[PDB]
């Protein structure tokens, strides 16, 4: 079971944070703050995760989104990460992302950034 | 604001079921049942979107969560959609999505399709 | 064989052209023209295809890049589209596309940007 | 001017082999080999860049596309790269990529595949 794998702190290669809690049933729920882009301070952030994962090997599928609104800021975005948890002592989150912003319907070819993160839990 | 118009049933191109309710602030939560793949009946879904979005006529961001895992099934895999809403007599969730599904590390470069979903009150 | 099938003029939702032509070898070569964006005029576009897809009903697979750079304009930038060509009565190329364009290092986790288009031989 | 920089042998994290020659007019023509997939020996490539591109420090835009047929094997598949170079000491290209292969109807919505991939002159 990698509920007390995937609980806790991680850090991406941009420096951003996820702080996240894996609920028994597969809920991830928790907290992200970005070091780039319109942001600052924390965002909620929820999603969920494979539970009872294969024992062959391979990562335990997940997903989170966060929209970017908070108390403090609001950038109309979202962004959902899409990847796997591979635990062990140099435990990961392999993650590919995409990051959409409201638009009016001319602009909505040009509403969508794509991207990937790598989160471990040092640095 | 976009609570009221978010808040409901929603079908996708591929005869899919989005079940959903819009919180005050900022939660998606409710059930997915998807058409195609490995996947039956109902599956939790979580996500955010944007509660205080622009008023130029720009969609609302959101994105949420399926983890493919229920009491009948399990496809060691999860779907994230990032999109925006846009409202009105024809409203449409307009999404695309990243599909990673669990993998060892050796075929880790082969573990996330992409796609996109066009989602309506009707069909 | 699908040379004869993709050769000649497409259309895109947006109302882009896209004007090919499938060498035997398996090459892509021709011009693009964007009704959006950083563009006018047309651009030089060159791609590949399987010249030799399965008979068993599915698509042959396909891509092509264009720089959108030409004797007008410069939006220092690249789209890439990946699909899958469909003939018959109402034939069509399904695709994704990645748009990225040049950033500094700070910027470049904001340097891609992705969507889908679907090319007709009619519109 | 990044011809110069671009031409010549590269290397990504899979231990992947792109041979790339750059033409004073935007054009990318040369090879690929992969080290995963349905994949063995070399693949014709072409693509294109930004012959001119900003000088402020940003990344030269640039895709190219592998259709996966060569003698030895027809994977029914096609590659898009995106992304851009950023030259010097440690030059690299920092890619995404879309994988589509053929299906049918049914199956397209799993039809790509999308990943990144960074390229080095060295490994
Ligand atoms: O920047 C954000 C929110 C923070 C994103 C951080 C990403 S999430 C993926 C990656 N991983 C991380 O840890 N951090 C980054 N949203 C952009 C929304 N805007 C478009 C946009 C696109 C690129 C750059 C700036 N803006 C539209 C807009 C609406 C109102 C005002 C201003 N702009
Ligand atoms: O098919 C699913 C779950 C349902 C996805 C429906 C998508 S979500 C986006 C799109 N929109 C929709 O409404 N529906 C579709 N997961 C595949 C996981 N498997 C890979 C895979 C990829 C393609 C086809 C089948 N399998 C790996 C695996 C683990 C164990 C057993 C079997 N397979
Ligand atoms: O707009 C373009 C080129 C045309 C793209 C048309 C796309 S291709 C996919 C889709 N399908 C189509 O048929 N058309 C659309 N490049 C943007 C490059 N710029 C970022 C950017 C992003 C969004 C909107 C405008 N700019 C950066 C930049 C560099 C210098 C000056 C100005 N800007
Ligand atoms: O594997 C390939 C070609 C090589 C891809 C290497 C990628 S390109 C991006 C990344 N970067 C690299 O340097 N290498 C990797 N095509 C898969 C086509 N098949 C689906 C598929 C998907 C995943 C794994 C295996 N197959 C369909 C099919 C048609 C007939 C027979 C068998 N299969
Ligand atoms: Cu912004
Ligand atoms: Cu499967
Ligand atoms: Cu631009
Ligand atoms: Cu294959």
């Amino acid at each position: 079971r990698d509920e007390a794998g995937i609980t806790g702190t991680w850090y991406n290669q941009l420096g951003s944070t996820f702080i996240v809690t894996a609920g028994a049933d597969g809920a991830l729920t928790g907290t992200y703050e970005s070091a780039v882009g319109n942001a600052e301070s924390r965002y909620v952030l929820t999603g969920r995760y494979d539970s009872a994962p294969a024992t062959d090997g391979s990562g335990t599928a997940l997903g989170w989104t966060v929209a970017w609104k908070n108390n403090y800021r609001n950038a109309h975005s979202a962004t959902t990460w899409s990847g796997q948890y591979v635990g062990g002592a140099q435990a990961r989150i392999n993650t590919q992302w995409l990051l959409t912003f409201g638009t009016t319907e001319a602009n909505a070819w040009a509403s969508t950034l794509v991207g990937h993160d790598t989160f471990t839990k040092v640095k």
